[PDB]
């Protein structure tokens, strides 16, 4: 399939060139997986998400994306214009208030609720979990991140936007997960992209177009914007059949753009996420 004037971020994962349009991928598009998206909430009832998205859990007064960042992200992963896996089904759990804010305790609860809840859900392709957030050094989150993705979720996480080390923030830094930079539509790493040897993968993440609330769009910028690229990769993926969640991280690595992004500082990996979709 082909989506003309497509997202630059969305052409880029199915090219082997900067600077095209077009987004290819096999018509599939994840129909049959499942993505957590454990943000600030979804609106699931705008157009773009065509009432495959739902609300499942919060920890506040209200399950409703006050804020935007979630609805963002879902949109990446899975909206018809904006999405990367355009069928998969996408689950919201709010550990974040609407100021974009979450206590460690709120977020370590959503990841261990994502871990159990996928056993009421009907994902026969597989499960994936997006963590467009994080914090300073916790062993504690990355602990919780690492039991998620044990029990068989494809855990993708945010770099962080601190043009730093990844290794002092969580959970990007926890080693069994899929640790999420960012780069923009000139193969360069974004400017504020965290970098290091905990990095898996790069993923497009400056002015990145998708869903906001109130039925609208918008292009922000982050590792945020980069992770929800690489959750709906593995979904895509994993419809068909050429991974699984334990091994889905490891594939996209193997299958990446390699060696073509610049400002990679040294001892961090030059991967950008592809489909290697061939039409």
């Amino acid at each position: 399939a082909a989506q003309t004037n497509a997202p630059w971020g969305l052409a880029r994962i199915s090219s082997t060139s900067p600077g095209t349009s077009t987004y290819y991928y096999d018509e599939s598009a994840g129909q049959g997986s499942c993505v957590y998206v454990i943000d600030t909430g979804i609106e699931a009832s705008h157009p773009e998400f065509e009432g495959r998205a739902q609300m499942v859990k919060t920890y506040y007064y209200s399950s409703r994306d006050g804020n935007g960042h979630g609805t963002h992200c879902a949109g990446t992963v899975g909206s018809r214009t904006y999405g990367v896996a355009k069928k998969t089904q996408l689950f919201g759990v709010k550990v974040l208030d609407d100021n974009g804010s979450g206590q460690y305790s709120t977020i370590i609860a959503g990841m261990d609720f994502v871990a159990s809840d996928k056993n009421n859900r009907n994902c026969p392709k597989g499960v994936v979990a997006s963590l467009s957030l994080g914090g300073g050094y916790s062993s504690s989150v990355n602990s919780a991140a690492a039991r998620l993705q044990s029990s068989g979720v494809m855990v993708a996480v945010a770099a962080g936007n601190n043009n730093a080390d990844a290794r002092n923030y969580s959970p990007a830094s926890e080693p069994s997960v899929c640790t999420v930079g960012a780069s923009d539509r000139y193969d360069r790493r974004s400017s504020f992209s965290n970098y290091g040897s905990v990095l898996d993968i790069f993923g497009p993440g400056t002015d990145i177009l998708s869903t906001w609330i109130g039925g609208s769009t918008r292009s922000i910028s982050g590792t945020s914007m980069a992770t929800p690229h690489v959750a709906g990769l593995a979904a895509y993926l994993m419809t068909l059949g050429k991974t699984t969640a334990a091994s889905a991280c490891r594939y996209i690595a193997d299958t990446a753009n390699k060696g073509d992004l610049s400002n990679i500082p040294f001892g961090t990996v030059n991967l950008l996420a592809y489909n290697n979709y061939q039409a």
